[PDB]
């Protein structure tokens, strides 16, 4: 997982290693941050919602410690010799950012469907049907990048595979938006068409890092990787989780929530 990826074969200037490690560090204080903002809002969230703002918490966390231990193992892999930072130990790797999502993924599509109003039979269904279609997704992706050193045609063609499951999960996404957001209160069959928006835009940052490796095959590649991934975790889970956790505490109020009535207000 180490020697097949691409950040093990190029040296790295102070600048350029200084800036991923930044990078990685900075993901982690804007997760835990916005951990402590999931956290306090919950109060204002009816019962009904309450758990989409939980399963954020789940996110930040997930997210954060599997950062946090990216940045350590960058560090740990590395040391500074003549002038440029070289591969010290086989420590560091992508894979471990894909075992994040099979987690965190779930978790973001399950408190979709919250928002939504599903529930028992339909929402147990959508839910194991897009799990399924994404941990496919997921594992598809994992094998091809074990490639990304080697075989470049296996890399295409696993990134083939994981793309059929991405299309057919996001559209069982926006068939259960579209069929029922006339249902979603207090004016948010709105938001959640822009939530899925900002879904299909960050989630396709994924795939163009996964290819980085077939066009930028440098240290300059390495990157735009991680900065790509930043951007990306930012929106598919940070941005994305505000805005669902605004529509959670709209539909909160319009059901008539005091708590969330009054922090509206
Ligand atoms: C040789 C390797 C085997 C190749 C096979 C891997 C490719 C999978 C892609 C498409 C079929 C699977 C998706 C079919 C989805 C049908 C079920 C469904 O989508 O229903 C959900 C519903 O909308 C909510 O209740
Ligand atoms: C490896 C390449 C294999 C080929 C793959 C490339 C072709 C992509 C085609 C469609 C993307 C669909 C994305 C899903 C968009 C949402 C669709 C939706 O929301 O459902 C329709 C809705 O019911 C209407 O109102
Ligand atoms: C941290 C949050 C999320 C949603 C991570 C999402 C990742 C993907 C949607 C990855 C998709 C890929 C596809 C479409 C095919 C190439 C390989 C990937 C797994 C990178
Ligand atoms: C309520 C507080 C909100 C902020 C959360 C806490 C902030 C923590 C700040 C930095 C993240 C710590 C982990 C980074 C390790 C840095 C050293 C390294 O490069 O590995
Ligand atoms: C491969 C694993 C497939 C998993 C199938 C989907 C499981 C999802 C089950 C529900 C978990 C979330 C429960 C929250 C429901 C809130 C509504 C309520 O309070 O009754
Ligand atoms: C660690 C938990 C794993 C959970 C697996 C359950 C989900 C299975 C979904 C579809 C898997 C499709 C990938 C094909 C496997 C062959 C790739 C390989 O040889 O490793
Ligand atoms: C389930 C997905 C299986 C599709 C096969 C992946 C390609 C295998 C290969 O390239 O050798
Ligand atoms: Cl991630």
């Amino acid at each position: 997982n180490s020697m097949k990826n691409i950040e093990s074969l190029f040296d790295y200037s102070a600048g350029q290693f200084e800036f991923i490690d930044h990078l990685l560090t900075m993901g982690v204080g804007v997760h835990f941050a916005a951990l402590i903002f999931f956290l306090v809002v919950s109060q204002f969230v009816a019962p009904k919602y309450r758990i989409a703002t939980a399963l954020s918490c789940i996110v930040m966390v997930s997210a954060g410690l599997i950062l946090n231990s990216q940045a350590v193992m960058w560090t740990d892999a590395y040391a500074y010799v003549d002038g440029s930072y070289q591969l010290q130990d086989l420590t560091f790797s992508n894979g471990y950012r894909y075992v994040n999502w099979m987690a965190t993924i779930p978790c973001l599509l399950l408190q979709l469907l919250i928002v939504l109003n599903l529930k028992g039979k339909e929402l147990f269904s959508t839910a194991t049907w897009l799990i399924l279609a994404a941990w496919g997704m997921i594992i598809t992706g994992y094998v091809g990048q074990l490639y990304e050193v080697d075989d470049i045609a296996q890399l295409m063609i696993w990134g083939a595979v994981s793309t059929a499951f991405f299309v057919v999960m996001n559209w069982i996404v926006g068939t259960k938006i579209f069929k029922n957001r006339a249902t979603m209160l207090g004016g948010t069959d709105s938001t959640i068409t822009k939530v899925f928006w900002l879904m299909m835009f960050a989630w396709t940052l994924y795939p163009i890092a996964y290819l980085v490796p077939a066009f930028m095959n440098n240290a300059d590649g390495v990157v735009l990787r991680q900065l790509l991934f930043t951007i990306a975790d930012i929106s598919s889970k940070v941005i994305y989780g505000l805005m669902i956790t605004y529509i959670a505490i709209q539909q909160s109020a319009a059901a008539g929530y005091v708590p969330a009535q009054q922090a509206l207000g």
